């Protein structure tokens, strides 16, 4: 059982990795980022997230921010595992166009 604030806390940290990591249109992610990124990730993927939560505190939204080519290939498949598990409730037609690797 997850809390809001966690959940709130781990979203904006992971929001400003994403942007340090953003040079514009180059993906840049260093090895101690690559690290906060892993660990913040891996922080919520036994989170049994609600689905009031997932609107509430965007934390959807934040993990999605990784699933952009630029970044690493195994941290675009675990951000992928982590949403795939919140959206798991949803048709297989809707989980396909939430976790479309973006650009």
């Amino acid at each position: 059982d997850v809390t809001n604030a966690t959940l709130e806390t781990t979203g904006k940290e992971l929001t400003e990795t994403y942007m340090e990591c953003l040079n514009g249109d180059v993906v840049e992610v260093s090895i101690a980022n690559e690290e906060r990124i892993v660990s913040l990730l891996s922080s919520l993927a036994s989170a049994n997230v609600t689905l009031k939560q997932l609107i509430g505190t965007k934390i959807g939204v934040a993990v999605g921010q990784f699933l952009s080519d630029g970044f690493p290939p195994h941290i675009v498949r675990f951000s992928k595992g982590i949403l795939d598990y919140w959206f798991r409730q949803l048709p297989e037609e809707v989980q396909k166009q939430l976790l479309a690797k973006r650009a």
